[PDB]
């Protein structure tokens, strides 16, 4: 059962859900990236080396978009 793949390879982030991470990097515009497995995830209103549940609501080609829901 396939429609020319089995969906994306299964994307480690799911839009949607909230996950904790970590803000261990931040980008050239005060954006805050988060790292899940070593999928970036940004997110632009996270602070730098805090434990954040961020919202996935974006999903990008190689990267995520979330939110603090904090």
């Amino acid at each position: 059962m396939a429609f020319g793949k089995p969906a994306m390879k299964n994307v480690p982030v799911e839009a949607g859900k909230e996950y904790e991470v970590t803000i261990e990097d931040m980008g050239k515009g005060g954006d805050g990236i988060a790292r899940i497995d070593g999928f970036v995830v940004f997110v632009p209103n996270a602070e730098k080396g805090s434990v954040i549940n961020v919202k996935v609501t974006a999903v990008k080609e190689k990267f995520a978009f979330a939110e603090r829901v904090l």
